């Protein structure tokens, strides 16, 4: 029995930037008041985890990364009311406190209790539940899912269907929900519209899924890796284009293809240049462009505000605009009811001990999502 | 008595940037097919006209500027169906052809026949109706209202109520409609919200009017000229701030004042730095910022796209988002029914012959709108 005790378990510790994860024993403290300790079942490899490795995202190190996952509650601290030991759960990298001005707003989801903006790498109480070789180890986004066991604040976990296949629904913890919601909730793609999706990884494929669900007539996938095109078409892309194939800038190509600009464009890469290209390729008077990707820390883009003055709308979002704790259980129920598919995003399934090999698959271009299984 | 004949009349010709207008005789050709010749009655001085003089806005010179006006149809070309001689009309600097993909879109207004994006300074047929000293003179935005007579394409004119006071409703041709629509149509300001309005000229005052009409609870005016604050409060500002009074950047001041950011902000000046400040000061998860001010020609702003990734929406618009020919007559009818006031915008009245004094008043900071009478 482990309840109320320190757990010694295996985790993937990132000691410094641009190094492999170290798979080794950590100590996981028991949960405090309003905290939940979770036995991990499956976690996906999201590009945002790689950004921590590459230094694209700045967060306190050493760290246990991982934010796209699912597991089973091992124990609860005093005062927890929303989950119980044995429940299937998804950690929420965007919390839902329910009390802040954002949580109370009908269209906000970026709860003020988040650890993204100005990352501390801690629990809500400003402390860590992790140690390794006698050193405190930081949390990541309140989730830290690259560990056999994590501790999360109650506002950072959702209870899901007891019959959920956790090796699939972990993707609802980040990439699926983000892409799908970016299309259906943030952009509000319309029936009959033309969409352009920049970046055909797990998140961009989920954007395509959402654009198709919303009834788009044309969905143009854009990627410099033509090996991504077949799966993009399988999930709804009507055309795919590789910028490297053209003498013209791809905003000009997409404007010509769409007879004057697209209805909706999505940046799903993380480059400043593609954010401006994606804005430019939407129709100047009524186009909408959504930033989904994460670019390098502290870098500004340059753009001409006449792109906006003519009528364009430019927005971005975290986690597809979904209020995380309300939405995750409903997305899992919708998946269980066959309303969308997750298998098209899963290219590789590896044991957790092969985390580095999973990152190498992402970095090489081979994979979409690798699911690590504990 | 003048139908089919060249009209000799006085106009304000701009031969050179950074110089006074020259009030002198021009020759105004009769209207060709689908053209309308208008005897002007009143025209406002909008800062965009001054942008032509300063080179902030690049359009071919020499030019007859003016775009905010009202007059009476003197004659119609072959095939004109929407106005008749003797009708009161407002020229439309944003056309409404009714046929292009923007005109057909429910939310588009920046008609593809516009002369704003890449100005030619001509009629729709690529020619000029104006001669001065034997030289062809450019049109401006298809309107050229700084003339006793102008010729406009049919898609650039709207018939208005025959009982309209033209010395008031000329403001519906640019500044009032732009500001009011930016709030009520583009931003869609909500009841009980907090708004910030950067720039308290004629357009920014019109934005305040729209925010108040939409039921905003707080409307914070921002201007470096504190002489603008009294009138801003008269039309609905709940408080005014001068960035020059503060040690900290005004985005930080406004975020503090609004307990974490405003619901809606508006840039109504034309500066790259205030466009980014206005975006920053709206709440990071659900705020909306609208660019109204005209930026300096060909200059790019610099900004961190993390401002959008958190959830902000950034947009701009021409003419308040209003489909011009549909909307202008309705706005005049609503003015006639006292649904909004125009007198708060009118600080000065001059004869057309004193156009240069009218620009001096705008440049000194003294005026809001000067209305010129022909
Ligand atoms: N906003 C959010 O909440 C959120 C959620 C999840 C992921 N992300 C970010 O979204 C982005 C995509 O994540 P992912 O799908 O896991 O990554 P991924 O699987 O690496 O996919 C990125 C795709 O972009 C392609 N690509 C790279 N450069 C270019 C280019 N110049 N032009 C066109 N295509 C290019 C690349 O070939 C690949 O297929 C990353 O920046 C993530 O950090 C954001
Ligand atoms: N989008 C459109 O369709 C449209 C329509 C009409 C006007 N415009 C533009 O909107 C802008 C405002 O026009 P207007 O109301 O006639 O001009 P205006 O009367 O010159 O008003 C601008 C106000 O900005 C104030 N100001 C100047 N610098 C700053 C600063 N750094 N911080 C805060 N306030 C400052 C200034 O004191 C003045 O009261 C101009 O750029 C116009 O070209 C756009
Ligand atoms: O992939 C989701 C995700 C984000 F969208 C971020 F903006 C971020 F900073 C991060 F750490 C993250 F995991
Ligand atoms: O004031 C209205 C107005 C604009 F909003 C412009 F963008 C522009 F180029 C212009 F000439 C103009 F008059
Ligand atoms: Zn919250
Ligand atoms: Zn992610
Ligand atoms: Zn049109
Ligand atoms: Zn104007």
């Amino acid at each position: 029995s482990t309840a109320g005790k320190v757990i010694k378990c295996k985790a993937a510790v990132l000691w410094e930037e641009k190094k492999p994860f170290s798979i080794e024993e950590v100590e996981v403290a028991p949960p405090k008041a309003h905290e939940v300790r979770i036995k991990m079942v499956a976690t996906g490899i999201c590009r945002s985890d790689d950004h921590v490795v590459s230094g694209t995202l700045v967060t306190p190190l050493p760290v246990i990364a991982g934010h796209e996952a699912a597991g089973i509650v091992e124990s609860i601290g005093e005062g927890v009311t929303t989950v119980r030991p044995g429940d299937k759960v998804i950690p929420l990298f965007t919390p839902q406190c329910g009390k802040c001005r954002v949580c109370k707003h009908p269209e906000g989801n970026f709860c003020l209790k988040n650890d993204l903006s100005m990352p501390r790498g801690t629990m809500q109480d400003g402390t860590s539940r992790f140690t390794c070789r006698g050193k405190p180890i930081h949390h990541f986004l309140g989730t830290s899912t690259f560990s056999q066991y994590t501790v999360v604040d109650e506002i950072s976990v959702a209870k899901i269907d007891a019959a959920s296949p956790l090796e699939k629904v972990c993707l609802i913890g980040c990439g699926f929900s983000t892409g799908y919601g970016s299309a259906v909730k943030v952009a509000k793609v319309t029936q009959g519209s033309t969409c352009a999706v920049f970046g055909l990884g797990g998140v961009g494929l989920s954007v395509i899924m959402g654009c198709k669900a919303a009834g788009a007539a044309r969905i143009i996938g854009v990627d410099i890796n033509k090996d991504k095109f077949a799966k993009a078409k399988e999930v709804g892309a009507t055309e795919c284009v590789n910028p490297q194939d053209y003498k013209k800038p791809i905003q000009e190509v997409l404007t010509e293809m769409s007879n004057g600009g697209v209805d909706f464009s999505f940046e799903v890469i993380g480059r400043l240049d593609t954010m401006v290209t994606a804005l430019s390729c939407c129709q100047e008077a009524y186009g909408v462009s959504v930033i989904v990707g994460v670019p390098p820390d502290s870098q500004n883009l340059s753009m001409n505000p006449m792109l906006l003055l003519s009528g364009r709308t430019w927005k971005g979002a975290i986690f597809g605009g979904f209020k995380s704790k309300d939405s995750v259980p409903k997305l899992v129920a919708d998946f269980m009811a066959k309303k969308f598919a997750l298998d098209p995003l899963i290219t590789h399934v590896l044991p957790f001990e092969k985390i580095n090999e999973g990152f190498d698959l992402l970095r090489s271009g081979e994979s979409i999502r690798t699911i690590l299984t504990f």
